[PDB]
């Protein structure tokens, strides 16, 4: 049986590939997950199709219904086998599915238009003239939703309120947003994907300040799936290989244009 | 029944109080492990009893006879029924015993003393004035010794085969030596354990470098134990609370000495 794979179309993640539209199914894509993707087969043995999110999430839970949507929801509710993405091991997640042991490590991070007078959470915390936000339905906006740090609660407070909304639908977006609002705007996401958009053209953003939190990436699969086992070794495995740090190597600083 | 815990003298992560000989069970001791086996403990709802592992080891396999040694050892035979110590999540450890997710993030660095001509594992690989070594039974003499990158497998042939011989029982064993040898000793050691001396008197150590890779640290049980799951949920959920951080600026920083 082929394995379905959900995951997100994220750089240097996932993404289409150049001259996509003259190639079919897996071979669209390329990226740090796609290569992830590979090799976890391989080790695993079992074939499989890459999907992208239906509904273009990482995952939440609907605090009304209970009803758990994106990548996660996918795996909840038996639409994908497992998922390989930047998925952030949490415990509301831990919860409903299973992870890997973490590919990768990351934590929170702050990303401004260069020049923008922000050196810290503490300084975006004590000024109301430019605005920051979060990713939607991913584990940023539950970090700052449940922290009990003073500086973390009162820019949740402002975030919750703010108007028009601070919140984004995709990292893209949050990026954009960021670019176009002449230093009005601030964008927390993981230093992972910060780090990777400081390195491209434009050209004009920045990652500030050290990370917010300490964490990490997991392949997920549903609980008590067969292959969440093999999976975890597969990770180890590549993990002391070199293989790991060879992939971020390769997507992140490879890729370098600035 | 009371938990029995494996732990290692190791610090800052458990240490002998002044008082020691005067106190009684867990009250013994103190530092970064003997926290968080509280925290773990009051979390998970058990009682627990902390026992310093014998032969003062992480745990490796002997090749000849084939028996598992220091902490690894004490779960994989029954003596303990958890391990809560600065003990590496490795693929060879997990297909014996079962690790939480990490609770602390490190990779395998490099010490000199102050003043030392190195800068990185290349530098070192590519001379043989400054010997180099690490500690016996541990993760990082399985890094070199399986590794197949270059530099690397270099530094491993040389360790090997070096006499007299450049590893070390213990990491203060390893500290002291590099503080004696008058810069002609470096060695190599995770991350969170030189970044601790460096803020010991007498300041004479330095990490020099990147770190040579990336892994972490988890709770350990026997494979199959029911603790295992309570105790991974508490791993996340101190993590997300922001405990973990909190514990390392407590017996890293907040004490430093330099
Ligand atoms: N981003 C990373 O490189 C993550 N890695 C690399 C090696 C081991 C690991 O967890
Ligand atoms: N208080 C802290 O040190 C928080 N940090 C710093 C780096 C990573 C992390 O969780
Ligand atoms: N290793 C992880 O993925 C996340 N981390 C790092 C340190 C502590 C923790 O929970
Ligand atoms: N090639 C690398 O970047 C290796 N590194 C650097 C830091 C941690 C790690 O595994
Ligand atoms: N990695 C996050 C998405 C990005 C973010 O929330 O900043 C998650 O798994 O939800
Ligand atoms: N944390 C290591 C011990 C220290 C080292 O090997 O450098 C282990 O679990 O083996
Ligand atoms: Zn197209
Ligand atoms: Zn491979
Ligand atoms: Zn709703």
């Amino acid at each position: 049986k082929t394995v379905v794979v959900t995951t997100i179309l994220e750089s240097p993640y996932v993404m289409m590939k150049k001259n996509h539209e003259m190639l079919e199914g897996n071979e669209r894509y390329e990226g740090y997950c796609v290569d992830l993707a590979a090799e976890i087969a391989k080790h695993c043995g079992f074939k499989y199709k890459l999907t992208i999110v239906g509904d273009g999430k990482y995952g939440a839970r609907d605090a009304d219904t209970k009803i758990w949507n994106g990548m996660v929801g996918e795996l909840v509710y038996g639409k994908a086998d497992i998922a390989i993405a930047p998925l952030t091991i949490t415990l509301v997640r831990e919860e409903v599915i299973d992870f890997s042991k973490p590919f990768m490590s990351l934590g929170i991070s702050i990303m401004i238009k260069k020049g923008t007078p922000i050196e810290s959470a503490e300084d975006l915390s004590k000024q109301t003239e430019i605005a920051y936000g979060t990713l939607d339905s991913g584990s940023t906006k539950e970090f700052f939703r449940r922290s009990k740090i003073a500086v973390f609660d009162k820019m949740w407070t402002y975030m919750r309120s703010a108007e028009p909304s601070v919140f984004v639908r995709t990292t893209a977006e949050g990026v954009a947003r960021v670019r176009k609002s002449k230093g009005k705007y601030a964008y927390l996401l993981e230093s992972t994907m910060n780090e990777y958009i400081e390195q491209r053209k434009p050209c004009d953003t920045m990652k500030v300040g050290g990370n917010l939190d300490s964490k990490g990436y997991g392949i997920a699969t549903p609980k008590g799936s067969s292959l969440g086992n093999a999976v975890n070794l597969a990770v180890l495995k590549l993990s002391e290989q070199g293989l790991l740090d060879k992939l971020k190597n390769k997507w992140w600083y490879d890729k370098g244009e600035c």
